[PDB]
């Protein structure tokens, strides 16, 4: 598989965002300033809590099918390939990694089968969209740490997705969880949220290597990145981390990350975390403490490295 030079887009979007021309502008800025050849459209449905069974993708937190199809078409019209990544959030704030139900089915309690039924139906709806728009890859799940043990249900879900979509299929595991998934044989690509510390890449890359070699498959970090924020380089996943603005720390993180993964041939690309739909003004970049890379010194590290591959 070719080296995926990718960037995540659209995580901030809601109903209506993908029609506006600000969205089309942001996408062109993203491609121009980073040299990304892939866009990872990251969307999120909602369930009430980590222990609810209804997954809701029709409410206004979610873009409508028509503006999504349009945004994808527009992306491909710019020479960008498209990975579609529908995951799920909780309305009470709980990280999806905690979505969980009892092992046994208990009378009157929510069950794994009820959740997976709602979640399968959600995935199939977007797998049909991925097929009609000829997306290159489709991500059936993201950081579902406590659900990953339910292997037969993930295998059932992947089969259901293949009925609608004939392209590449992967699953996005969380950091340090690459061997927590036992259904990699059923996917085409292995991927993880590579939020590893700036000073621990060697140990982590060596662990992941041995996990990948147990399987048939290419690997890439479908998510990776770092806020421009003091302390983030050691904990790049923690989006609510409290620390002063620090653009240089974000640039150091990307420099180190590309340097360490460039020597590893099984590391097959990136879906850098994120490029916002409603991008800030480049004048305010110097005071932005978010994952965004627009107008910041890390923007040039990514452009150069992606342009070197
Ligand atoms: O309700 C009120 C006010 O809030 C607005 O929304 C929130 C929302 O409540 C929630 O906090 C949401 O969280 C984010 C977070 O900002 C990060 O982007 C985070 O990211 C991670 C992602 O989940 C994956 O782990 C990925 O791999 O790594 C990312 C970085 O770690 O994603 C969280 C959601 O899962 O942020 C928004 C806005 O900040 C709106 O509801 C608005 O309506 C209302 O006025």
């Amino acid at each position: 598989m070719e080296f995926i030079k990718g960037f995540t887009f659209g995580w901030d979007s809601q109903k209506g965002y993908f029609k506006t021309e600000r969205a089309k502008e942001s996408l062109r800025l993203m491609q121009e300033r980073t040299a990304s050849e892939y866009v990872i459209v990251a969307l999120a449905a909602l369930q009430d809590t980590a222990h609810s069974t209804e997954v809701d993708f029709q409410g206004s937190h979610m873009v409508d099918d028509d503006e999504l199809i349009e945004l994808i078409d527009y992306a491909k019209s710019l020479g960008l390939k498209v990975i579609l990544k529908p995951t799920v959030n909780c309305r009470n704030g709980t990280w999806r990694a905690h979505i969980n139900f009892f092992d046994m089915d208990i009378p009157g309690e929510p069950t794994w089968d009820e959740w997976f039924e709602s979640y399968i139906n959600y995935q199939k709806h977007y797998a049909k969209i991925a097929e009609k728009t000829n997306c290159e890859m489709f991500v059936v799940g993201c950081e579902m740490v406590q659900a990953e043990r339910r292997e037969d249900k993930w295998r059932e879900l992947i089969a259901e997705v293949r009925k609608d979509y004939r392209g590449l299929v992967t699953y996005n595991t969380d950091k340090y969880q690459e061997d927590n998934v036992k259904f990699w044989d059923a996917l085409d690509v292995i991927s993880s949220s590579g939020y590893y510390p700036i000073n621990d890449w060697d140990r982590q890359l060596d662990r992941i290597e041995a996990v990948v070699k147990q399987y048939d498959k290419p690997f890439f970090f479908v998510a990776a990145g770092c806020p421009s924020r003091s302390g983030s380089a050691l904990l790049p996943n923690k989006w609510d981390l409290e620390g002063a603005i620090n653009l240089q720390e974000q640039a150091d993180y990307y420099q180190v990350m590309f340097e360490k993964t460039a020597s590893r041939s099984w590391v097959g690309g990136f879906g850098l975390w994120d490029w916002q739909t409603y991008l800030y003004d480049e004048k305010d970049a110097t005071k932005n403490d978010d994952y965004g890379v627009f107008g910041k010194p890390a923007e040039r590290v990514i452009k150069a490295y992606y342009q070197s591959r």
